[PDB]
């Protein structure tokens, strides 16, 4: 009962690890008149922030879809400057993905970040990041805006470091956690996915500080 719309090419991160908004809504209002829908989201291809696309289809949906939740994903990167709009176009929850809260882990998952048309590379494209992901956590949570937090596990890289991105998330307003494992492809082909004892292990630890979507 949920259709996401890929209005949003552009990404504005690099990790290691089309339609029109008019066209978007069309479809939309088609999948209503022949399945049950309760939930509209962005979630891709890039970041839903970095496109104009998806606040223009967030407007429409407003005025063609009162009655539908409506969702988003995004590494975070706008978030600070994106929340008031986030919250005036109706939006109820965003995903936003953590992978790391330590810079000499997050250095290691991200090649660089574009944020105001700057450049920033390395240790410090995950500072800029990190920075403005957590930020833009509370701004969302204190708006009313349902935080869920995604993170992979990357064994050997972040796999003892989830629980301090709980606790960060949480301090920060978060909801819920949704740990995900590694796929390995391309980039960081060299790191296996996680065991499945692992993944409930890591699951059960979390589940102590912060809800973890099952």
């Amino acid at each position: 009962g949920r259709v996401h719309v890929p209005i949003a090419p552009r990404c504005n991160i690099h990790c290691k690890f089309l339609m029109t908004a008019d066209d978007a809504i069309k479809h939309v209002e088609k999948v209503k008149e022949e399945m049950p829908i309760s939930v509209i989201g962005v979630a891709g291809p890039g970041d839903a922030l970095a496109n104009e696309e998806t606040f223009e289809f967030f407007k429409k949906a407003s005025k063609k879809f009162p009655d539908l939740l409506k969702c988003m994903s995004t590494n975070g990167l706008l978030l600070p400057d994106r929340a008031d709009e986030l919250a005036e176009l109706g939006i109820n929850t965003v995903t936003v993905t953590v992978n790391a809260v330590d810079p000499e882990i997050g250095e290691k998952i991200y090649s660089f970040v574009v944020y105001k048309d700057k450049v920033y590379h390395g240790r410090e494209a995950f500072e800029v990041l990190s920075r403005n992901q957590l930020e833009g956590i509370e701004k969302l949570a204190e708006r009313g805006i349902i935080v869920k937090v995604n993170s992979v596990l990357i064994p050997g890289l972040n796999d003892e470091h989830i629980v301090d991105i709980a606790r960060e998330v949480k301090k920060r307003g978060a909801s819920l956690m949704n740990i995900i494992p590694l796929i390995p492809m391309g980039e960081m082909k060299d790191y296996p996915r996680p065991t499945c004892e692992q993944i409930e292990r890591v699951r059960n630890e979390v589940e102590k500080i912060i809800p973890v979507f099952r």
